[PDB]
């Protein structure tokens, strides 16, 4: 096997998708790898290291949408980026759980130092753009995490029925877009608001 | 030990405190309650069950508004739902990864039927009312799982060392508090601009 760190994250990947978060563990990398512990422990010193590496690999391969447009709205930019973020998070097994509790990288500073910067140039304060931003990313793992959580580890009254019936009528995807329509217009109200009692 | 449901389910809400999540099997849970495992699978047939019926337990012993009082509107009834939801979820450790992935039980049957039913109600569709509490729960759920699974699973530019300041400065409780207000105005925008063009 090549074992640099692409190599690695790459079989690390590709196993993810076979076995899910719990039964991903050095011990089955390295016989994926086809190499003796001993030898993945030189490149890879431990699952966290290893799950640390996979939540900036999966955005930095394929969360797209991480910067505005020129002369993009903040509005059209949250919305972009939230579905950007759900299609990364969806593309490999529990890839939000993956996600979940880790900090901007250094790798990734920039774009969220922009992130920051954007919302506080189209007149947010810092914590109010912060919240904004929190409250799209939080809504958004919610969302993935239900979805994937609830496929993994697998007498009623009328409406409850009908509900479950339209719940899984797709992947999350229309109950998401409509809430993260819902969350924008909120923050739009707060922002224009300015001192008003709103 | 005694070996009844509750009892079970005690010392399994004990065992989540002390080890986590990953940490918690019928093999540890056994040796809480001082038996066999032979013993503990005749009343425990496997953590899935178990963390089942946690999942249900804690919001049954610590979700105290999972109904709208009487004459109280929509966005009260949501506000205050949400806010107990996530004091439910976060009394124990991953506590929301314990909820995750579950649906209604059938001892939540009439409580979620009533929300349904009180959404519509109060204007909203069904499949409308679905989506508002549905983003409500995937927002608070996104928010209580950052927080639980930042603290468990353990250069920078000016704007995001202010944010992490700021991020890091409470629970996360203000960051959610004033998402949620986005939210609910959200979707009294879009329940009373009923076909006009909003
Ligand atoms: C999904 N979107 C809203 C964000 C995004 O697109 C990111 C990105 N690298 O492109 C993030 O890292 C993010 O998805 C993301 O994961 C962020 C994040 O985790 C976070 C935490 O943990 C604490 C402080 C801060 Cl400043 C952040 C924060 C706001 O930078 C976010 C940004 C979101
Ligand atoms: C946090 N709050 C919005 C809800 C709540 O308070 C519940 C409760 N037992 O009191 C729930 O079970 C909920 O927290 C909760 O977990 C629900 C839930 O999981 C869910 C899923 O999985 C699929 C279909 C439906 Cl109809 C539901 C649904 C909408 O009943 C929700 C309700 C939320
Ligand atoms: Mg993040
Ligand atoms: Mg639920």
């Amino acid at each position: 096997a090549r074992l640099n760190r692409e190599s690695v994250i790459d079989a690390a990947l590709e196993l993810l998708n076979e076995t899910g978060i719990d039964g991903l563990t050095t011990r089955k990398l390295a016989q994926k790898l086809g190499i003796e512990q001993p030898t993945l422990y030189w490149h890879v010193k431990n699952k966290r290291a290893l799950l640390d590496a996979l939540a900036v690999e999966i955005l930095a391969r394929h969360h797209d949408y991480s910067l505005p447009a020129a002369g993009e709205s903040w509005q059209s930019f949250l919305r972009n980026n939230a579905m950007s973020f759900r299609r990364a998070l969806l593309r490999y097994r529990d890839g939000a759980k993956v996600h979940l509790g880790t900090r901007p990288d250094e790798k990734q500073y920039d774009t969220v130092e922009t992130q920051l910067r954007f919302m506080t140039e189209n007149g947010f304060s810092l914590r109010d753009g912060l919240y904004a931003i929190s409250a799209v990313s939080h809504f958004t793992l919610g969302a993935v995490l239900e979805q994937q959580e609830h496929t993994a580890a697998l007498n009623l009254p009328p409406l409850l029925r009908e509900a479950l019936q339209i719940m899984d009528s797709d992947d999350g995807e229309q109950a998401f877009l409509h809430g993260l329509e819902s969350l924008i217009r909120g923050f739009e109200v707060q922002l224009t608001a300015l001192l008003q009692i709103v």
